[PDB]
């Protein structure tokens, strides 16, 4: 049988496509200075940070790590594939709707991407980290747009290399855009890209960092760092903790 909010969730998938930038940035524009917003640096799951947040959230949103090419990138230690071995995440990506996102970035044969974003709304979480089930399904908007591949693009063409940073910083403008668009109050946010892609951590850390303190001041009630690290030297983790600390 078809799990609870699965179709509700599907039904109400939608696609940002590039040419809506502006009305994301107006978003963003009309939405700053709304709130006093806290932002914590955590050691959990984006999924985890998501259920304790769910409670006190009005409009809870969470970032999806994407994959450009296929959903939840073909599956193996990534987060997009925690989101969707706990969620109903892949049946949102898997819709018709959102065919133009893979499409385009599959066309686009540019390492950087291009910039749709998929916005799922509802999406019941199933799981915990431990992969137990639930009691009751906890839902969750999910943004979903790729960080640009920076390991890709220095392996294959290193001529976009100066490129990665501007694309990134536009890029989290947008997904922030998306989410004052969907006047979403509390932000799952997390390490975008700075695994499997290769970003460095404290550029997208400090990138998040300027967008808060600029165009997205006060723009959302409460902000949450989600940076899951279990190497013992704790690089990526204390790269959002350092660069995150004046802020918080
Ligand atoms: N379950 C998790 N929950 C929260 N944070 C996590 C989790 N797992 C890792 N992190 C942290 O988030 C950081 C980045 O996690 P990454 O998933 O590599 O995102 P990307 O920007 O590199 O690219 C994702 C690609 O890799 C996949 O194949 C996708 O399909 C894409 O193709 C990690 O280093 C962790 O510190």
């Amino acid at each position: 049988v078809r799990l609870p909010g699965l179709a509700a969730m599907r039904q109400g998938t939608r696609l940002f496509t590039p040419e809506q930038g502006e009305d994301l940035r107006e978003a963003l524009r009309r939405r700053r200075g709304s709130f006093q917003t806290t932002c914590e640096v955590t050691s959990e799951t984006t999924f985890a940070a998501a259920r304790r947040l769910r409670e006190k959230a009005s409009a809870l949103a969470a970032l999806n790590f994407a994959s450009a090419k296929n959903p939840g990138g073909g599956f193996a230690q990534a987060q997009e594939e925690d989101l969707c071995r706990g969620s109903g995440l892949y049946f949102s990506l898997t819709s018709p709707q959102a065919e133009p996102y893979y499409a385009v970035n599959r066309q686009s044969h540019s390492a950087l991407y291009t910039d749709h974003l998929i916005y799922s709304p509802q999406v019941p979480i199933f799981r915990d980290d431990a992969g137990q089930l639930l009691p009751a399904p906890v839902p969750v908007n999910i943004i979903t747009a790729p960080a640009p591949n920076a390991g890709a693009v220095a392996q294959s063409r290193p001529e976009q290399l100066p490129q990665v940073l501007p694309t990134l910083r536009e890029r989290a403008r947008r997904v922030l855009g998306v989410a004052a668009w969907m006047e979403q109050t509390h932000l799952v946010l997390g390490a975008w890209g700075c695994g499997v892609f290769r970003n460095d951590p404290a550029g997208v850390a400090r990138t998040f960092r300027e967008l808060l303190e600029g165009e997205a001041q006060g723009a959302f009630e409460h902000v949450t760092f989600a940076v899951l690290d279990n190497h013992p030297q704790h690089p990526t983790l204390g790269a959002f903790r350092r660069e995150l600390e004046s802020l918080c």
